[PDB]
């Protein structure tokens, strides 16, 4: 319809800009995926391992990846501008595993061989954000050890390492347990603690899975024993709260069906978190959301893009 | 950039590739090492001694290792076909000592048990070009003595034992010093002569530190007393001077910061040694470099393997 | 032949000849009845030219050239039946003239198949007779021309 | 089965409560029909007419309604809050004409003396949301004319007149046709329109069946010689379109097997119609249906009613 | 390269470099591991080095050369993979002076390919190392020279 009337009739106002990222507010940048482009990326249930994915569709600012050899139902949509994928070769270049397409080997899989057998393009490499080019984030390292709260059960502070780095953001792995659990982050991630932080703080830490004696755990005994070293504590950066206010409105993929973005208001807010409701829609739908999530955007963010804006109901 | 327009605008030419040691020019193997992944290596500051590693960062045909239990400021760079490095077990099977993770004790380290306790995967065999599976370099056995010049202080000949063997190279040790001083090389090295070889010449020989009478030494009677044997001169064999000229140019590895590779000049010369300068930078950074370093590479060896190439200035 | 999707818009697909031109390929919607499942060709019996330049023709398999491929086949609940066209001979229509598309004209169904139909001009040689696809955009309604603003040719 | 497990495997969106009329979407409401027992009610096919049907069967909110004396392929299913039937006594109070059970006369059928013959009970009065006790239709008299669109022939606009009136509906019937083309609807229907709505939009208007003189239609005359008014045209109200999107799911009653009702979607849209798919069936089956239709309903009506659902398929 | 069978003598047929010096041709068979099918490069990525003087270098294509020549493609069925020879490192054996042909030399294998070795005259310098064909006629197992009644020269 149009933002400016909707604002009028209902007396609200819109988040503003500067409440954002600038990497879900930036609407100039073009889209250069085209269908077909073949490119690597992370598996976001798997969000450790990478595979060969496909431009599937393309919309405004947006697209769909396939997981090439695989079921069509594992499909998922990101941002142009997402650090989770990158170019062919890319894994090879910078220390990270392949999952290869159904029915290939590791080792038995070459780009080379694999262009020339599908005649496709790779997607160029200057379409991508993140291809390991820039100096990682500050005191984080592969190995490192600290504590991470679990998003899954957030009343679980728990044992952890980087598993993984790649340009500004590293993984954050969950000791003894399975990659499911694990997320991307940064060094201002309000998730994430140094060693000793439960201990000063009051709150138990969860040891690693099927630990020996696990309520009598030892943090520095467990770096000793692993080889590892704890991340430094001037590592830990600040994020302050973010600045949403409740009937804020703004536009937001709806994680019913992916493809679509509606309009949509702050209905609640936490010190990172915000609760989203989709305006027209039953509050039933309302889901909590991190501030920093790539799939908010400002209002304008659809019309700027080229993407369909879903009008209230 | 592109190197075929600089080399147009500069009427300049690159050092041709077979001007370069096969493994210094080898573009077409693939980087196996993943981060995480658990090796063994020498120190480059020790080089007698072998440490637990692991791989901190990829970097096309380059990684960076960290040592175990040990602080990342002690972090260094390696090629992927680097013959210092060596697969888990290494040490065990082939005669040398560990020098485990902060903390262990030789003796208290098992690899079967490390790797349960971190849950990581030591970097597979087929990684590694050297693993000693290989016979030796014709002539040099352990315990043999020889004269080497001192490469910290190039006019001094020195009274020399081979102390370690692995494949084709073997490590030079200065009797009675540090392993400090120590450095690996091959039989055709033009920094190492058969015992008499500085009488026969006229040079004076360095005698080990602290020895009896220094002055009044007798190499016969030296090897007599220690049990030893001098490398016979058949051993000894001759290395042609390289055949780079001023001008060409190539890339280099920057030793400010050795992450970086950067285009490069050859400014000056000697028999065995380039001196390499940093295109569009002060000659103040211009430095001497054996002509079969591992980190000086023919001109595309950045783009052929995937790693980044700093353009001149 | 073998063939992929190269693209899809709206309701629509294009259907591309692997290691070809795009000078052959066309575009189509599901009920398309010049498309087919893998396997079509061996089940009904007629052979299969495999792609251009292909590593041993006569030797082509499907499951294989897939896996190698990282593709999928387009699932055999896809393919929709369009039923054969109902025109018979001697209705009259208006057609678009292929030797000037400026120019359309009063023209009659000469002859049918399945899936298309033999224009011909009323008034004209039969040798400019012409198959097309039923579901051409080029061919129209009596009256159409009229209705829509655009001259009618009539026949000669 | 259940709708939730079925709406994520989709990526699908139900169409939510609020876009259906209450009637559609109301489960809480009891269902106090009982077996056996006796109503007046319009038959489905000729909505003009009224017959003496019995409660063959009940299930959930829905009951399949006998027409007494006549063959059960002739049953039909209504929801127990439908305006189309009518307690015992109804049709006396009201002026409508009674079609009595086959092989009665309409002078001889009494229901003091048939309930007395069948010994059955009849419906009681409070079951039913229509006796004609409601405010009328404003402006739409018996006897009034207007211009309708057979929705048997919807290319036609056509002379009709207002021959029924009950509560806030009124009945349609096409002068001198046959009263299976007549329909209910209320003063918004999109259906109908004043005397010389045709002429004012340059449409062809289809006289009435058999019209002395077909050439020369002509309202005034035609208004005259009938003794007959228009229904005035402020009491034409503008219906808003319905806000159901292609996609949505919802429950919707087999037009083939009506006992039954189905997993559905919408499958495109109109003004105040939407084309319904039954999920797993052929397209061929696919209808459209106006959105105010009693037999569509939000998905959640059949398991709260009690009334089976069938999967997809 | 571009190349024809110009010869076949009894079970080997020459290879010969379209429009180059004979010096270049060499004998083989059906399993030698230095000849392709029509095709094989372009399958492998690698560039094709065409006939000498070809009058279009730029776009050398196979199926209008073939058409433009009157030739046909040797079949890819008749291409037969031959297996690495079991030669390893520093196994010894008697070979012929390449510089001296006369003589037969006390030998080493330096090093292996999978269809080569590279041999070593035992007490010679390095420098006279060479590589060969594992199917080469002047290489023989010990004992060849004894009992053939050729002289050995010794190491050295």
């Amino acid at each position: 319809w149009s933002w400016e009337s909707y604002l009028e009739e209902q007396k609200a106002i819109t988040a503003p800009v500067s409440l954002f990222q600038d990497s879900q507010a930036v609407t100039h940048n073009k889209n250069g995926f085209k269908l077909g482009m073949k490119l690597e990326g992370i598996d976001p249930q798997h969000p450790s391992m990478y595979f060969i994915l496909t431009v599937a569709e393309v919309c405004g600012y947006r697209l769909r990846l396939h997981f090439d050899g695989y079921s069509e139902c594992h499909d998922f949509w990101v941002n142009a501008n997402s650090p989770d994928i990158h170019p062919a070769g890319w894994f090879e270049k910078t220390g990270h595993k392949l999952q290869p397409p159904k029915g290939y080997k590791e080792e038995e899989f070459s780009w080379s061989q694999y262009l020339r057998s599908t005649r496709a393009q790779a997607a160029p490499k200057h379409l991508f954000v993140s291809q390991s080019h820039s100096p990682p984030p500050l005191g984080f390292q592969v190995g490192m050890k600290l504590e991470a709260v679990d998003r899954m059960n957030p009343s679980l502070v728990c044992v952890a390492s980087v598993t993984d780095v790649v340009d500004s953001r590293f993984l954050v792995h969950f000791d003894n347990w399975d990659d499911t659990y694990d997320y991307w982050c940064d060094p201002s991630s309000p998730y994430i603690h140094p060693v000793g932080w439960c201990q000063k703080q009051g709150k138990p830490l969860t040891p690693p899975q099927d630990y020996p004696d696990p309520d009598n755990f030892c943090w520095e005994k467990y770096l000793e024993e692993t080889g590892a070293s704890a991340v430094p504590t001037w590592a830990f950066k600040v994020r302050p709260p973010h600045s949403f206010l409740v009937n804020m409105k703004l536009e937001a993929v709806d994680r019913r069906n992916p493809a679509l973005i509606r309009v949509a208001s702050v209905e609640d807010v936490e010190d990172h978190r915000i609760k989203i409701h989709f305006d027209g829609w039953s509050h039933g739908y309302d889901f909590w959301i991190d501030a920093d999530h790539p799939d908010i955007h400002p209002a304008g963010w659809c019309s700027k893009t080229g993407h369909p804006l879903q009008p209230p109901l």
